[PDB]
């Protein structure tokens, strides 16, 4: 069984909000204890240096929440665009603090295709932990986002794919962490009929 | 030596004095929380360890990204949900680790209102910081998502619907009276573009 790694996020959980929102000295030092309890029972069952599990695990401020990721659906003649990594995604990646979702979206297409896209669209909103699980200390939500491409130009690779317009029935192999089948599917579904119900879980 | 055994039972000790000494709602219902977690895992076969996972951290890189904040939309007779903490808010809150979107939204509305909701559907998602930014470093991302009340019993000041030309004083942190008007256009027009920042 590996149901402690949920419980162990639980209470992390728990007392980084009670650190946050706690305005009593003595419950605050209680949260801190429950903090760096869970901190030890992350670095014991995981193998894991206590300071590196702190820093990756138990430094955020505020209250805890998933991340966020953001993936661009960027469409060319029924050809939808991926990236190489020697596995294909989405251009897209974390959000960055400071940054819309939408600007997010328009950087990593930028930075990663070449292409500079607009006229963004909201189509859909996965549980990463819901459609392509793994063991894992965090929790992430993963942002569709539909874009035009307006200017700029695909990038070129000597000798290798990297940046490429697949259809349908000719998909490479997926990042399944950062797509699955079904949410590149579900993509291709918004093409064909874009007035569609945009999915949230 | 199985650890685990002696980290529950300090979780248990912390999280019983918590409960015991505290005179606030939301650090009593917190250490309510870590009791019930606690006597769960101790309630497991105590002559067994956990599985280590080795390299959980292999790809984890500390990466911090906006908070989520997640409002649900529930309107009933075209009069749209609010709950009174005095100023007034759609029901939603932060999104937890280990709930998907439309289950914190569910969620939410149980615990403010006592409504069982279904029928999700996503609306918008708002940069915080384009809407109701405060002199506050931290960055939000809100999540709208309308639902319907299918059940529950409704059971904090005040829960209330209210009509688009009857909204009370609201709390402009939680939800803005721009944002408010738009969900009321997502209810009389359900084919409304899906707003995004």
């Amino acid at each position: 069984t590996i149901k402690w790694i949920d419980w162990v996020k639980q209470i992390q959980s728990i007392a980084q909000a009670g650190l946050t929102y706690s305005k009593d000295v003595y419950d605050i030092e209680r949260f801190q204890q429950l903090r760096d309890i869970s901190i030890s029972m992350m670095s014991h069952y995981t193998k894991t240096d206590w300071e590196v599990v702190e820093k990756l695990f138990a430094s955020e401020t505020g209250y805890q929440t998933p991340k966020v990721d953001i993936r661009a659906v960027v469409f060319q003649n029924e050809k939808l665009l991926f990236v190489k990594e020697g596995k294909w995604a989405l251009p897209g990646g974390w959000a960055d603090v400071g940054y819309t979702p939408t600007e997010v979206a328009a950087k990593e297409v930028f930075e990663e295709t070449g292409y500079e896209v607009d006229h963004f669209k909201l189509l859909a909103i996965f549980d990463k932990e819901k459609h392509q699980p793994s063991p894992s200390a965090t929790h992430v939500y993963k942002i569709f986002i539909g874009c035009e491409i307006i200017g700029g130009e695909k990038k070129t690779s000597i000798e290798t794919e990297e940046v490429e317009f697949f259809g349908e029935n000719e998909l490479p192999n997926l990042s399944i962490a950062r797509n699955t089948e079904d949410q590149i599917k579900e993509m291709f579904a918004y093409m064909k009929d874009p007035q569609k119900e945009k999915l949230i879980d």
